C-alpha cells in the first residue's frame, strides 16, 4: 500500500537557480559558500558526514569520514590545530575546494500520501562533487561524501540566502531553498523502496 | 642518485595488452587484475588506499576488502569458505575487463658510470573505467600494490611476448622487471 522512491538529482551550481549554493567561491568578509559552511562544520565536529560508495548510502559508523584521511585523500593542506575542541586541524581558506565544488548531488525521498492522493518530496541528503586536476594532471570529477540532511539542517536554517524567485526576501535561508525544491537539477538515478 | 617517476601504462596498446589478456577468466587463464583481486580476496596480498599527493604502505591505509567493494559498487555474497576467501564475488562483477591502465611508480637510479638511468619498478595501481551509480563515466585509481607484495605471485605467472620470440619461460615479473611495458610519465617527485 505505501509508495515509495529515492530520486538522486545532480544540481549544477553553474545554473542561476542553484549560484546562491556557490556565491561567494572562496569566503569574503562574513559571507561564504554551502561547502565553505559545510567543510568548517566538519573541521569543528560540529557535522556528521558519510563516505560516498557507488550504489547505496550507509549512515553508520563504520562509514563515518575519517577528516584527516579526507584531508591526505584530496590534497588539502593542514597544519596542527591549537585547540582541538575548536577544529580538528589548522586549514587556511586558500586550501579548502569551495570554488572547485561546482555541483551536488541531492538525494529525494518521494512518498505518496494516501489520503491527499499527492505525493510529497523530502530532501535526506547531500553529496558535493569536486572538480579539479589531480597529482597526474587529470580532471575528474568527484563526489566527496554524503551529509544527512539532518545533521546540516539546524546550521543551513541559520544561513540566509537572497533569492530572485522569492522576490529577494531577506528572510530566506539555505534550508528553505532545500525543503521548497528551489535547486533544479536532472534525475541521475531513481530506486523503488520495498517494505 | 634516486627519482621517483609515475608512468600511466594503457592495457590497450600492444605492447601493454598481455596484462589485460584475457579480459575475464578463461576457464584457468586470468589477467593480471583477477590475480590481483583473488589474492585480496583469499588474504594473499595488502594493498593500500590510493590518496592524492602521495602513497603510505601503513596499517591505516591498508585497504578494507569489504569496504573496498562497497566502495566500487561490486556486487558480492557471502563466502561459503572463509579460509579461501573473504567474500564470494562472481567473475562478471570482478571490473577485470574494466581495468585498462595502471599507474607505475618508479625508482630512477642515477650513477656517476655515464648515463646510466637504471629503472626499478616499486608500485601499481589499477585504474578502472566504469560507469557508475549516476551515470557518469569515470576513470578510477583503486590502490596502490607495492611490487614487492605481488612479485612472488606474479614470478609464478608465465606469459607470452613477442619482443621475447615467445619463450615460454617469461613471466609477468619479468614484464615489469625488465620495462617491458609502455607508458607516458604523469609524475615526478
Amino acid at each position: 500500500a505505501p509508495w515509495r522512491r529515492v530520486v538522486y538529482r545532480r544540481v549544477d551550481l553553474m545554473e542561476e537557480s542553484n549560484a546562491v549554493l556557490y556565491y561567494p567561491p572562496r569566503p569574503i568578509g562574513d559571507r561564504k559558500n554551502l561547502f565553505s559552511t559545510i567543510f568548517g562544520l566538519i573541521n569543528s565536529n560540529s557535522l556528521d558526514v558519510y563516505e560516498y560508495l557507488d550504489g547505496f548510502e550507509a549512515f553508520t559508523d563504520q562509514y563515518k569520514i575519517k577528516f584527516q584521511e579526507f584531508l591526505d585523500r584530496f590534497g588539502i593542506y593542514y597544519q596542527p590545530s591549537t585547540n582541538k575542541n575548536a577544529e580538528l586541524f589548522k586549514v587556511a581558506d586558500s586550501d579548502i575546494p569551495s570554488a572547485e565544488v561546482k555541483a551536488y548531488y541531492v538525494k529525494e525521498e518521494w512518498y505518496f500520501t494516501p489520503t491527499n492522493s499527492d505525493v510529497d518530496i523530502k530532501i535526506q541528503a547531500i553529496c558535493p562533487i569536486m572538480t579539479g586536476q589531480d597529482e597526474f594532471g587529470e580532471v575528474r570529477n568527484q563526489p566527496l561524501f554524503w551529509i544527512p540532511y539532518e545533521n546540516i539542517r539546524p546550521y543551513i536554517a541559520r544561513e540566509r540566502v537572497m533569492l530572485s524567485s522569492l522576490n529577494n526576501t531577506r528572510n530566506s535561508t539555505i534550508d528553505d531553498f532545500f525543503r521548497l525544491n528551489l535547486y533544479k537539477g536532472d534525475i541521475v538515478k531513481t530506486e523503488n523502496l520495498h517494505n
